[PDB]
């Protein structure tokens, strides 16, 4: 079972994310890991992703793969 990067708060669309925003769940379908978390630091969002949401890299523009 692979850990995903759930919204761990009400992340709101054209803001950046945070650690407090970000936590390890499993969840479905299979997004991004929990192994960038501080990777994926203060990233923009294209729309709002509310809390218990698989994170996808296709929806954080900069975050590729």
């Amino acid at each position: 079972n692979q850990a995903s990067v759930v919204a761990n708060q009400l992340i709101p669309i054209n803001t950046a994310l945070t650690l407090v925003m970000m936590r390890s769940e499993v969840v479905t379908p299979v997004g991004i890991p929990a192994e960038d978390i501080p990777r994926l630091v203060s990233m923009q969002v294209n729309r709002a992703v509310p809390l218990g949401t698989t994170l996808m890299p296709d929806m954080v523009k900069g975050y590729a793969a």
